[PDB]
């Protein structure tokens, strides 16, 4: 079990579940499709994983994302909707599909709210340039309880268990 | 002199300024232009206002943020994403134009108000950090709440104080409604 | 006077003087010329104002530079490297044309505006001299940083006042927004 | 363990790390091109070599800079853009390619910031001239601080992790 | 009266008249002819002027002499080398006509200005005579500079009022700029 | 190691290498080309051997320079440019070599600034016509402290490390 800590892992990995993927979730069960580039695109289901690096870097895991996303063929889409969208990477689980009939889905999304855990980090803990055993094992630590937490809070909802994935310690 | 703590206030304002209010405001900056319903609307010039509520709602800041954002105007838009850079996301946010009645094809100035939705987050740590057998009032669960609002918008304010790309262009609004 | 300190101020604006100032500055003394967009501008008499900033951004000075390139004119050009040297690289810059309307064909002055990038090494320095645990304005900090500002901005008056390709063609311009 | 110094080895690797090697990696990784002679060029792919010489010269690393840039069949080429570019030298991995296809690019710099060294060095210790044994341990030291920050600083971040290489005690 | 010391104001004074003022005016009074760009110009009368700089720059002369040599017209000529002497060397120099327009086949009176370059040499003894840990104005430095510019000056008068080819064709310009 | 003194062999040989060889070598690897009698040749490789004379005559090397010349078929030629040539006198490495081509130069340079140490020794010490051995002492005592000098310098820029030599004790 997990507990909230003086630097959030807990509580992100809480945020996280509650804003975007359930939901985002919840969004694709409802409505069924997926809007891009003006344009709708029904959804004959959809699996997401969340995709936790290894590492985090110094500057967030913006750079990871982005290298991330040019590396697989992802497309961005939001959620159709006084509220906003969900903006967010996917592929299509066979190459290319026909648009007007239905296609699966498979969402990926590099957790941004791992970027504040760099920051907490910077809080929690120097005056070195160079490698800290101390402040890796935190990080490593602190994206276990992540996964952990997120791993459990998506086997409580019925729309996110089993339609939602956890890849931790990504490259 | 906020910093972390248990109740992750500092840690989620430092979140919520380093990947919305941060990016929006540097997105805006350099493209000009954000985009709705899919057209693009050039930006003469912004503002972005935090709405910090004055209490959070039980099921998070969900209900009061959609009864806020229809009860003005505030029409959903997104931050253009160039189409160089595929891996960064659009970030959909909550405006107004200033002039209601304002040329489109102009250039027009924008009133960004959004209600941080990190601040759920807040709710659903409160019931972890002090949990309560009972339902009702309780005195200490909104001294905590209001603590880490007040905690939230003086992070904020410091970090907007801290970049000339929001310096100046983003005000935190406390205890709303 | 000024000397060597675990915060590179003096260091890093002998580097600044020596990398770009004097080399901008001897460059367009002897080409006479800048390269606006690919194409060739002869300069007639040009003149550089390092501006540096008040307080230095949480992460870096690059969000004021930006800011303040397109505040202003401040069209990027690049000094000019002739092709018998290939070894030397060109330097670019942000400069304006005193006169705005000005015949590019005909000698013209410019105005060079250069906000120090090296000045993001410095927070990236008050970082690890003195680390804070904390988040939030600190007395502290702002004391050092507007010291090494202050320094660095001695440093290039000095280094200036001593060549003649740079003595009064080269302001510094302290304490800027 | 790399900390601040009087004599900036590591703060003016953070600055090239920052200012150069980052914001050139991410760069060339989002624009996917190099505008060399006022004309561009896609970069299937890129390998940045920052060369830290073995001795900095008195005047400075210009003259190494040049005189390599000559060895070698290094061209100049600025990263397309109220922020400007960063021109660089850079070789082509086969002997030439046709410029319509992208072309894998091996950007080399030996890093120009090192002259600062040489400049603090004549403050950091003398009315001699000659070999001085103490001057020479302190700016190998200083070479090797500068390039030991800079690769964990390049181990750090995604964009630049693998992609940049450091070539210490060069000729 | 002026003799040896550890800066050597008075060394090089000598060498640069015996090598380059003194053989300058002698081949110019022999020869009565000068090379600019490659064609030979009678030379009817001429006389040479040594700029010394108020101030020496912190990387020599150098600057000072190119943007001196290009703020007046001074094109670059070399004193004629007569084909039966293989060994001796031209000497370059900077100059121009005291009328402006002028026949350049016909003899023309010349003005020579040249700004001595083993000044730059002083400027690297202090460093060695007077090592400084410290960068910025320093007061001991500036009296030692001009001190070692004035034994250089005079040195040169004496050298000059020494010599009938030099005595009234050469003029030193103590405190330029 | 050497230090400033009262007759300037260090001050001397700084002036030379900052004056005439860093700056020809400098010109000579940026144009890579050698202007004499008005035309211009191209420079594959060059080496510049500066020569120390034995003995400095009572005049000065002026007339060892030109006798040195006159030994062996030495050629004048500046260096091509608010900036005056270097001219200076070279040989090509072969007997003779097609103009049009690039030829490797051998560059040979008397410092007549040790002429000046000449006039400085007059001023170190006699009203004697005869061999001193002390001002013999003096002499060749700055003529090596020149050499070392010189060789150091040269062994501090990448411009002159290995391209120019120093001969002493020539003749
Ligand atoms: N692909 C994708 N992922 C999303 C989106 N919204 C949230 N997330 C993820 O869920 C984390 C926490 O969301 P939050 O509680 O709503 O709290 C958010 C949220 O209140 C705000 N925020 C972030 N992105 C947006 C946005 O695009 N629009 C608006 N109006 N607010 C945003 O900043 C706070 C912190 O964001 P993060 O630290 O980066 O971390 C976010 C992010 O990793 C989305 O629209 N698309
Ligand atoms: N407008 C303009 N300013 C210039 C330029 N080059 C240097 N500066 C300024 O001079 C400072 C020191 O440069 P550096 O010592 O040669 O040392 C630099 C250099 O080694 C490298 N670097 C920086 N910019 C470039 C570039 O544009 N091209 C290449 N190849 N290297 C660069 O990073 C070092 C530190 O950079 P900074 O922190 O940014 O700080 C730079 C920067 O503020 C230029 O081309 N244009
Ligand atoms: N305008 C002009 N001025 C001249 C010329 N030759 C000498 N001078 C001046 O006389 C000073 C002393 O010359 P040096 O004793 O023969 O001793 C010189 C000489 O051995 C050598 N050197 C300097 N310039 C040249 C050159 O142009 N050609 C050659 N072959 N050697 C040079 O470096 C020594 C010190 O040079 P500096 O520090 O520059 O200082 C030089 C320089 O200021 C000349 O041809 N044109």
């Amino acid at each position: 079990m997990s507990q909230l800590g003086l630097l959030p892992s807990t509580a992100l990995a809480i945020g996280y579940y509650n804003s975007f993927i359930k939901r985002v979730c919840e969004e694709i069960h409802g409505s069924e499709c997926v809007e891009l580039e003006g344009k709708k695109i029904k959804v004959k289901s959809f699996r997401v994983d969340v995709v936790i690096p290894e590492t985090l870097d110094d500057n967030g895991v913006g750079n990871f994302t982005t290298l991330y996303n040019k590396r697989y063929g992802l497309s961005k889409a939001t959620t159709c909707t006084g509220t906003r969208g969900f903006p967010f990477h996917f592929k299509v689980d066979p190459p290319d599909a026909n648009q007007e009939s239905p296609v699966d889905i498979h969402l990926l999304d590099i957790p941004s709210t791992l970027s504040t855990i760099v920051e907490s980090l910077k809080l929690y803990l120097s005056n070195q340039v160079g490698q800290d055993f101390d402040m890796d094992y935190l990080e490593m630590r602190e994206l276990e309880n992540f996964a952990k937490v997120l791993k459990y809070l998506i086997g409580r909802n019925a729309a996110t268990k089993g339609y939602v994935n956890v890849l931790t310690n990504v490259k």
